Parts: C-alpha cells; sequence; structure tokens
C-alpha cells in the first residue's frame, strides 16, 4: 500500500474509533481492508491448470519409465509452458490501494456512511452543530 | 557335431579303450573333445566392451537423473550399437568338428600316435603282425 493511504486509515481510524488505543487499530483497519479487497476473487482459474501440469507430469513420469525420450521431452516442454501460463495468471493481481476503500471499511465497521470523508477536525467540529441541529428542532 | 564325428569317435574309443564300458567312455572321449576345440581362446575381446557397455550405461542414468534426454538417447544408441557388436563377435566361434581332432584327443589320452587312423579291425589284426613282426627280430 502506499503511504497515501496508510495515513488516511491512520487518520480515519483515530477520529472515528477513539475506544481503541492508535497501534493497534491503525493495523487492525489496514489488515480488514486488505481481506476485503481480495474481493473473493477464486483461485480455480489457476487451480484447474494446476490439475493439469499434474496429469502430465504422471504421464512423463510413465513415460520415462518406458525410456522413450522425445515423449518425456515433450511433456517437460508443456511443463514448462503450463507452469509460465500460471505464472501469468499469478501475476494478474489488483493493485489499487484507495482511500475510498478504506472508507467502506469503515463504514461496515461501524455502520455510519461519511459524507465529506476526510474532512478535518476542524470542519467536522463545526459540521456536527447542524448535523445535530438539523436532526433536531430548534432548542440551538 | 555331425554324425561322422560322432561315429568315427564312437569307433575309436570301442578300439583303442576296451578297458571302459561304451556308453561312458563315448560321451568323455566327445567331451574332453570339445573341450580342447576350445583351443583355450579367451574372452577379454569382448569382456572390454562389457566394461565399456557398464560405463556408458552409468553415464546414461546419470544423465536420465538430470532428465537431459538427448544424451540418454544417445546413450541408449550407443549401448544398441557396443551390444549388436559383441553378439557379432560372439558368433564368431569356430565350428570345425573333424575326425583328426578326435584323433590328437585320443593321441593325448593314450600317448600312441596312431598311423593309418580310421583303419578297419580287418586292417589292424593282420597289421599287428607286422607291428609286432617289424620290432623284434625273427621268432616268427
Amino acid at each position: 500500500l502506499p503511504d497515501e493511504v496508510l495515513k488516511a486509515a491512520v487518520d480515519y481510524s483515530v477520529q472515528y474509533i477513539p475506544q481503541r488505543s492508535l497501534p493497534d487499530k491503525a493495523i487492525d483497519l489496514v489488515d480488514v481492508t486488505a481481506a476485503h479487497l481480495a474481493a473473493q476473487h477464486p483461485v480455480t482459474d489457476v487451480h484447474a491448470v494446476e490439475r493439469e501440469i499434474e496429469t502430465e507430469k504422471d504421464k512423463q513420469e510413465k513415460a520415462v519409465e518406458a525410456e522413450d525420450f522425445e515423449a518425456a521431452l515433450n511433456y517437460k516442454t508443456r511443463i514448462a509452458e503450463l507452469e509460465r501460463k500460471i505464472e501469468n495468471h499469478t501475476e494478474d493481481m489488483k493493485v489499487t490501494a484507495s482511500v475510498n476503500d478504506v472508507a467502506e471499511s469503515v463504514e461496515r465497521m461501524t455502520g455510519i456512511p461519511v459524507s465529506q470523508m476526510g474532512a478535518s477536525d476542524i470542519e467536522r467540529l463545526k459540521d456536527m452543530a447542524h448535523r445535530l441541529q438539523d436532526k433536531v428542532i430548534g432548542q440551538d
């Protein structure tokens, strides 16, 4: 994660979760952020070809038993093929650390949608005047 | 051995070794005949290449361990090469059954050179008259 996301997580956890110490909460927010950013992606799209590599490896061993070197060489070439394909899929990871994603993580934490996310405490300590004022009637 | 050599061996053992039964002596004469006809030939002329095949086989196993199939294939080809060479040498056996060779086997058995080998008993029973007559003087 780039530093901007990190400082944003700190600034949010400090102002929204005062009931916990800083060092642990800042870490836990990041941790759950990453877990969610896994986006519940599957692994079958590589797992199937892992099975394929296993089968090809077994046939390669069988051919080696019969000392048929051309077939074993072909099998090894196919093994390399599938291997670096899987390598290509593995690096198909999304790298998107956004302050916004941390924000929805917070919202799931506390159930509170935040308008004007990232606003200064200076902003918030004055805006809450209306926040309560506009959910009540008078009695200013 | 062709039948002629066999009957010749029988005819010689019957007339020159009466102090033994027929069936065993006829066999033993043939046996010693063959052993001598081995002519004390060596086996190094194939044994060396047997060692060579052993060394090439070890290198072939080593290359198979490293899964270098071209080298193992070359090694197997060389193994076949040396193998059928050794096959060619193995069939380089002399096939010469001669009544004469049986005769020298007899001579080694009893120390008696035989003039007129294969002569009939009819010949021999009359020729021995001179055989003794000419080694003695008169007294016919």
